[PDB]
């Protein structure tokens, strides 16, 4: 009836057997013991993990409604207003409304066309700042730091038609720290006792007070420094000139309330910025460690675009090797490796097993994308696979082995923004630098740090960026 799994113990369930760190690696090991679908009890919380494309199809597509909700806990409830946001809402009319209101301002080809030259410039500014850093060509630079500013500027250009001038900008650093604390508080293991053993919830008072205050400070910065300016600019310009203008217009029309507006901002800041950065950083690391692939990419852009001609968004469709490098980075180095948790509001069935209502459903998407029984040597960083035996497999999940952006109703709408940003950024870097390891090393250390939320390079990479002219 229930899926197989390790026998639990009273009130702790499997918590003390498996620990707090549930990631795509040790969930693979459990799948090796218990099969394509297995159950864990984290105290009172049911967790179901599926590890086949067939089961991903069931969770994401065939029963996409039945399993189309999100799990929450007392911490995420504070930050999302108990699902008054977009990401962490259950499936229903609220989610439909939010998803619809966000489509025109954020997630169309027109949004891409209106923002691509900003993305292209922010990428060029990364190159210029690294190009002038004396360390970059010598011991190397931790390039994700400058790329972080690029991601902030790309996303705040879309949201508010604004950017941050430098890594030293006070507002940029204030916002960065609030976003970091927002995610640290929601991803910390230290509140698990009160979620898994709910009778202990009173002892979380202090932790939850900390979450309240963080939300207060973070929403205040969103409001004071970005949202209120748009109301002012909207009134004086009389028009709708950025994504969040559309959102505020929906509030003015009475379709949403101001809390919904701020939760959209809250969502984009945790869903879009560091997430894209992880893939860019991973791709840089693998390009350093695969010089032949790096040179082949550089040759593609020179051949297709011409020498010295910068890559732009409309060029990506005629740079299939660049696109394949991006897909292979999302495959081998999938940085959101368990997607986002799904949840069934009502009792359901998967693979014939009964799934209790409100179970947390995890798709091990990294494993789907790296299963040696379903891919040709997935351990290799081989972008050519997406030009050869995988040449029809795309990032939007037409093949249920490769679902880095999900599939179906709860799939990532930001795919339309992430893919061009990654491609432009990697292309621009390779057009201007030889990407090399630091002098004392032959390779970038690509050891994973797998967690329930992200699969980041464990050590932020120090990259030597040697100008091609040097
Ligand atoms: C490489 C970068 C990114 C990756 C790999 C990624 C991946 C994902 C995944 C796996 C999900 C959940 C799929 C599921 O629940 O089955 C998701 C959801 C979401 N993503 Fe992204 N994403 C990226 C960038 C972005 C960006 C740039 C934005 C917005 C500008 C964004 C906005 C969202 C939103 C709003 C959701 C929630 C969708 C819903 O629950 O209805 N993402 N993303």
């Amino acid at each position: 009836r229930l899926p197989p799994g390790p026998a639990g113990a009273p009130v702790v369930g499997n918590w003390l057997q498996v620990g707090d760190d549930l990631n795509h690696r040790n969930l693979m090991s459990l799948a090796k013991r218990f099969g394509d679908i297995f159950l864990l009890r984290m105290g009172v919380r049911n967790l179901v993990v599926v590890s086949t494309p067939e089961l991903a199809k069931e969770v994401l597509h065939t029963q996409g409604v039945e399993f189309g909700s999100r799990t929450r806990n007392v911490v995420f409830d504070i930050f999302t207003g108990k699902g008054q946001d977009m990401v962490f809402t259950v499936y229903g009319d609220h989610w439909r409304k939010m998803r619809r209101i966000m489509t025109v301002p954020f997630f169309t080809n027109k949004v891409v066309a209106q923002n691509r030259v900003g993305w292209e410039e922010e990428a060029r500014l990364v190159v210029e700042d690294v190009r002038k850093d004396p360390r970059a060509a010598a011991e190397g630079v931790v390039i994700r730091r400058r790329l972080q500013l690029m991601m902030y500027n790309d996303m705040f250009r879309i949201m508010f038609d604004t950017r941050f001038e430098s890594e030293q900008d006070p507002l940029f650093n204030k916002l960065k720290a609030l976003n970091a604390e927002r995610s640290r508080l929601s991803q910390s293991f230290e509140y698990n006792y009160g979620d898994f053993i709910p009778v202990l919830r009173p002892f979380l008072r202090g932790y939850l007070n900390r979450c309240h205050d963080l939300k207060t400070r973070r929403m205040k910065v969103f409001e004071d420094n970005f949202v209120q300016e748009r109301k002012k600019v909207m009134a004086q310009t009389g028009e709708i000139r950025c994504a969040m203008d559309h959102i505020l217009e929906a509030e003015r029309k009475g379709e949403i309330n101001h809390d919904n507006v701020l939760y959209i901002v809250e969502n984009i800041n945790v869903a879009a910025i560091e997430t894209t950065l992880w893939s860019i950083e991973w791709g840089i690391a693998e390009l350093v460690n695969h010089p032949a692939i790096q040179s082949k990419l550089r040759e593609e852009m020179d051949s297709v675009l011409g020498a010295g001609v910068p890559v732009t968004e409309p060029d990506l469709e005629r740079l299939p090797y660049l696109q394949a490098i991006v897909k292979e980075t999302l495959r081998l180095r999938m940085a959101i490796p368990l997607l986002v948790p799904h949840m069934n509001l009502n009792d359901g069935k998967l693979a014939g097993y009964d799934i209790p209502a409100e179970s947390k459903i995890l798709v091990n998407a990294w494993f789907l994308a790296n299963d040696p029984k379903r891919w040709v040597r997935p351990d290799e960083f081989r972008p050519e696979r997406f030009l050869e035996e995988e040449k029809t497999v795309e990032a939007h999940g037409n093949d249920f082995r490769f679902v880095p952006f999900g599939v179906g109703r709860r799939s990532c709408p930001g795919i339309i923004l992430a893919l061009p940003i990654i491609g432009i950024t990697l292309g621009r870097l390779v057009q201007n630098f030889q990407l090399l390891p630091p002098p004392g090393q032959d390779k970038i250390d690509t050891t994973e740090k797998p967690g329930q939320f992200s699969n980041q390079i464990a050590k932020h990479a120090t990259i030597v960026c040697k100008p091609l002219e040097a």
